[PDB]
This record gives structure tokens, C-alpha cells and sequence, in this order.
């Protein structure tokens, strides 16, 4: 009735999801302080008050699906919003077994809210990524040459030197650590060349190779962010362009007219 | 009358500006060849040299301000150098005491004129800053990613390993260490492995985030540049378009004349 409209009005005010941003600065406020070397009963406090902030944000979503059950599940950020909501709710019954900690691991999710719910921020990072589809090529070629260097590396340096490049779930580990340029000299390299005395020919090509894709991967942002200026300069040259077109059309249409007298 | 006319030409004068500027490099020269023990009594000497120091410049900061009222207070950099001098005075009267060593950076503190002063200096400064308005956002984006991480970060490695994680204020300070690439790999995270098996998939996914942005930043940078020489580019075009219709124009008004005729 007249509460559908109360409700229509009161979810959608600004005041409501002020007062949430206010209350998850005050969650993050609050969950912030823990010095581990502590011993001090607070901390069965602080899970206390831990289940009363989870509740809030329980009814709060339930006090927003209740609007669009069509319209609700479009608009991406609401559903991520939605799955650390029910992840924060599913933590909350079940305990873990012993020694497979993943599900309290889950409860640390929630800080990411800071980004999701603030206006600006949605913005500034939908702004951002706008730019990674016109350079997802560059990633995948770059994917690419390091399964071919790993499935090199690991069976060239594999009989001796195991923890390094053994298998290969470590070793595109220790070749993400060469190229950052990373101590691969004192504390990858030269221990190599006191037993393969050519490893140098393997790893001097690879520093080349992804430090060029590197650069090229720049380079191609910044001619992303130059494909706007020339548009609006040829917008404000074919304006001016257009107007002296338009100009001497009119004294054109006089000497047609100064022909009949 | 004569008085205030004179100190308005002796202010304004270049050879004063000049007489400040290397004022400041040789008392930057007196406290720059200090070997630090010395194991002599010149010190004493070197103590009787800032006195005079400081002096001078209270007679500078008296005389400037006999001139102007408000003409100053509406300049930032006065204000600073203002501020030093009297931050500097502030020391003269009380003790470098060696229950608290506060105060000696105060005293240290009297270099930053040196940039302030020569108004090429200055210049180039305020050249620099132009851009950093309208380039905030990224790095209050920033601020969020540290504080978010560091938060995420205190309550997993803290545990265990309770000098690099063991608080808010040191795990902040090993995240930044993390960020400009350097030892994360032979001193941060491999003695990480031997404890906690997963500990990979927090600190790769952050240098594929800050990275991003950072380079994001430095592309702003250029753009900025490109739009100052484009509103050149774009001006003298027009220009010419101007100088393209105003011949044109005049002996269109030459068929303006003939229908009299006609």
C-alpha cells in the first residue's frame, strides 16, 4: 500500500546509502586494530560484534532485492556485492575441521566493499579498465611465451636443482621472478653457471624478449589515450570548415538571382 | 618622503636579491664542510658562526616586512620562508636538549630556502606542480588499494612472522617494499613458502594491480603535455581560415556594385 511507497522512496534516498558508506568505514575502523601478540578476551568481543555488523548487511540486501527482482541482477557490481555478502553469511554457521583454514579465509572478503559501494570509485575504476580489451592481445602473447619457456626450462634444468625448476607450478614461479629483474643474477643465474656452464645462452635471450613485449604493452595505452585528442581537433576543424562552406553559399545564391534583371 | 623611497630602491634592488642568494650558499657552505667528529674545539667557533647567521636574516625578515602589509600574506612562498626563519629563531632561544632531539631538525630544516629564493628555481618548481591538480583521484585510488591490502594482510602473516606482519604500521611499510620491486622474491615471499604453502596468490594478483595503475599514472603525464602544444596546433589553423575570407569578401561587394549598372 502506502508502505510500497515508503519503501519506494526511502530505499532509493541518498540518506540511506550514506549512512551505509558511513557504516562500512566504521566496520573496517573497527576490524582494523589486531595486534596479533595480544592475549586479551576483546577478541571473542570483536567476533561478537562482528555477528551483529554481518546481520546489518544481511537485511540490507535483502532491503535491496526486494525493489528489482528483474533489474537487480543486471548492473554487475550488485552481484558481487551479493556473492562476499553470502560468503560473509556462510562463514558465519559452519566452522572449519581442522588445518583447512579457507573457510575463515573467507571472512577477510569483506574490506573489498570500500571499492564496490562508493560512486566515484566506480568510476575512476570503470575508467580504468576501459582501456584492457584494446590490449588483450599483447597479454595472451605474452601467456604464450611463458608456457613455451617453462616447458623448456623445466626439462633442461631439472635432473639437479629441484626446488627451483622441478616441476612446472614453480617453475613459471621462478621465471615471473626473472623477469622483474629480480636478484637473477647473485641468486639464480650464477649458482646455474657453476654446473651448466651455458645456461647464460637461455636466460640473457629471455630478459630481451618480455622486457620488449613489455615496453610495446606501454606504448599501446598511450596511443589509447591519443585517439581522443585527434578526434576532437578533426571535430574542431571540420566545424570551421563547414562554416565557410556555408558562408559564401548565400552571395552564391545572389548571383544566381542577379540573372533574370 | 626620502626614507621609504630609499628602502623601496635598496628592496627592489638586483644586487640585494644577489647579496641573499649567496648569503644562503655560503652559510649552506658552512654547515656543509662539517667532518662530523672533528675531535677538536672549532665547533664552538662554528656555533658563533650560526648566531650571525640567524641574525641576518632577522634583519631580513624585519626589513622586507617594513614595506608591505598585506602584499605578503597573499604569497605562499613568503609565508614559508617566513615560517622557516622563525622556526629557526624558536631553536635560537631554547635547548638542543639531549633528552629530546627534536629541535636540531628544526635547525637542519633552514636548507628548503635555498630552492625558494631563486625565483629560476621557483619557476621550474611551480612549472612542475601544474599538472598534480586533476591527477588526485589516481592517487586517492592508490590510498585506497594500500589500505585495503594492509588491512587484508595484518590478520593472515601476522600469526607467525611478527616483524614484517606483526602490525598495521610495519605491514604497511613491507607492502610499500613490495610495490617498488625489490627483494619480494629472496626475502619476502620464498620465506613465506615454507609456512604457509599458498601464499603466491596474495602477493601476485598486487603486483599485477599497482603496476597497472602506476604506469596508468605516468600516461597522464603525457597526455598533458600533447594538450598544451595541441591548443597551439589548433589556434593558427583557424588563423588562417580568417586570412583565407577576407580577401574573398571584397570583391564578393564587387557584385554588389555592378547591378547599378545592370
Amino acid at each position: 500500500s502506502h508502505m510500497y511507497l515508503r519503501i519506494t522512496n526511502i530505499v532509493e534516498s541518498s540518506f540511506f546509502t550514506k549512512f551505509i558508506i558511513y557504516l562500512i568505514v566504521l566496520n573496517t575502523l573497527f576490524m582494523a586494530m589486531e595486534h596479533h601478540p595480544m592475549t586479551e578476551e576483546f577478541k571473542n568481543v570483536l567476533a561478537i560484534g562482528n555477528l551483529v555488523f554481518t546481520g546489518i548487511f544481511a537485511i540490507e540486501i535483502i532491503l535491496r532485492i526486494y525493489v528489482h527482482r528483474i533489474s537487480f541482477f543486471k548492473d554487475p557490481w550488485s552481484l558481487f556485492d551479493s556473492l562476499i555478502v553470502t560468503l560473509s553469511l556462510v562463514e558465519l554457521f559452519l566452522a572449519d575441521v581442522e588445518g583447512l583454514s579457507v573457510l575463515r579465509s573467507f571472512r577477510l572478503l569483506r574490506v573489498f566493499r570500500l571499492v564496490t559501494a562508493v560512486p566515484q570509485m566506480r568510476k575512476i575504476v570503470s575508467a580504468l579498465i576501459s582501456v584492457i580489451p584494446g590490449m588483450l592481445s599483447v597479454i595472451a602473447l605474452m601467456t604464450l611465451f611463458f608456457y613455451i619457456f617453462a616447458i623448456m626450462a623445466t626439462q633442461l634444468f631439472g635432473e639437479r636443482f629441484p626446488e627451483w625448476f622441478g616441476t612446472l607450478g614453480e617453475s613459471f614461479y621462478t621465471l615471473f621472478q626473472v623477469m622483474t629483474l629480480e636478484s637473477w643474477s647473485m641468486g639464480i643465474v650464477r649458482p646455474l653457471m657453476e654446473v651448466y656452464p651455458y645456461a647464460w645462452v637461455f636466460f640473457i635471450p629471455f630478459i630481451f624478449v618480455v622486457t620488449f613485449v613489455m615496453i610495446n604493452l606501454v606504448v599501446a595505452i598511450c596511443v589509447d589515450a591519443m585517439a581522443i585528442l585527434n578526434q576532437k581537433e578533426e571535430q574542431h576543424i571540420i566545424d570551421e570548415v563547414q562554416s565557410h562552406e556555408d558562408n559564401i553559399n548565400n552571395e552564391i545564391i545572389k548571383l544566381r538571382e542577379e540573372i533574370v534583371e
